[PDB]
């Protein structure tokens, strides 16, 4: 049955089912503003995202469909999930707004690191959960592509969820956290990239949790690359071949060759098992990076690793990605997905 909706001006008029009370602006998220609220039906504190102009263009309509598809698929402890999706619309003809509901999270990882070192046990637990969530995400052939501490949310008990999985040129420019966790092959568009871009990001995050400091705080793309290459060495012939961009490969070759540094001398005092994992994650050749599944079985996570409690995802059909459709067709697909939603247990 259709719930009763009530109206409220927040951020824009918000029209939500009565179950959602005490709506309070919480800021911005991916492609829309977020409100905290109390779900009287479940007793949960929730985050409610209203999408801004979900169907104003083909790009927007497809993006709307994409986010809804991704959130409906994800059913994992360490990945943001969909508690509810609703529209005040009674039909496709009047359908123009989409609201997404998930758990309200207490803080992001930026708030926790706060210029300070975490204990080795904290790093173990936090990275373990990230890799557990990434194993799940990657098993569905989904790539986050933009993992960073601000996308990693935690509750009081340090229970972690990954948000915003699956940025303009300007916001990737300069001394910005938006670029600091990006694998070099995506930062400078070396090649058709895969899942392991996210493992690079995990290495950057893990090192930051260990030192309290940004691993590669480049002032720009070029500065960041030099920072990266100083640690991991300049690419060898083998990797150079795989750089399908003639232009990028040519620039790479202009740089003075540097050997990989000793990670034990970079990360003084750190668990040698942590050092070892960082070495396996922060490999320039993405083909050779440790995967999430492999990293979970690494000795560093001995006290958390359970092969029987690290689930994979159901198959995720993303054939729509290569599909060209009109606005109203993307809208109709989105509508179907809203209508068909079944709330989690
Ligand atoms: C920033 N942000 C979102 O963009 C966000 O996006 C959504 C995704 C899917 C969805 F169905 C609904 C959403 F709102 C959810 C969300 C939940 N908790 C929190 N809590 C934050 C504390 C700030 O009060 C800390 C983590 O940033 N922030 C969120």
């Amino acid at each position: 049955e259709r719930p009763t909706f009530y109206r409220q001006e927040l951020n824009t008029i918000w029209e939500v089912p009565e179950r959602y009370q005490n709506l309070s602006p919480v800021g911005s998220g991916a492609y829309g503003s977020v409100c905290a609220a109390f779900d009287t039906k479940t007793g949960l504190r929730v985050a409610v995202k209203k999408l801004s102009r979900p169907f104003q263009s083909i790009i927007h309509a497809k993006r709307t469909y994409r986010e809804l598809r991704l959130l409906k698929h994800m059913k994992h402890e360490n990945v943001i999930g969909l508690l509810d999706v609703f529209t005040p619309a009674r039909s496709l003809e009047e359908f123009n707004d989409v609201y997404l509901v998930t758990h309200l999270m207490g803080a992001d990882l930026n708030n926790i690191v706060k210029c300070q070192k975490l204990t080795d046990d904290h790093v173990q637990f936090l990275i373990y959960q990230i890799l557990r969530g990434l194993k799940y995400i990657h098993s569905a052939d989904i790539i986050h592509r933009d993992l960073k501490p601000s996308n990693l949310a935690v509750n009081e008990d340090c229970e972690l969820k990954i948000l915003d999985f699956g940025h303009t040129d300007d916001e990737m420019t300069g001394y910005v956290a938006t670029r600091w966790y990006r694998a070099p092959e995506i930062m400078l568009n070396w090649m058709h990239y895969n899942q392991t871009v996210d493992i690079w990001s995990v290495g950057c995050i893990m090192a930051e949790l260990l030192t309290g400091r940004t691993l590669f705080p480049g002032t720009d793309h070029i500065d960041q690359l030099k920072l990266i290459l100083r640690l991991v060495g300049t690419p060898g012939a083998e990797l150079l071949k795989k750089i399908s961009s003639e232009s990028a490969r040519n620039y790479i070759q202009s740089l003075t060759q540097m050997p990989k540094m000793n990670f034990a001398n970079v990360f003084i005092g750190a668990n040698p098992l942590a050092v070892d994992l960082l070495e396996k994650m922060l490999v320039l050749d993405s083909d050779k990076r440790i995967t999430a599944a492999q990293a979970l079985a690494h000795a560093y996570f001995a006290q958390y690793h359970d092969p029987d409690d690290e689930p994979v995802a159901d198959p995720y059909d993303q054939s729509f990605e290569s599909r060209d459709l009109l606005i109203d067709e993307w809208k109709s697909l989105t509508y179907d997905e809203v209508i068909s939603f079944v709330p989690p247990p």
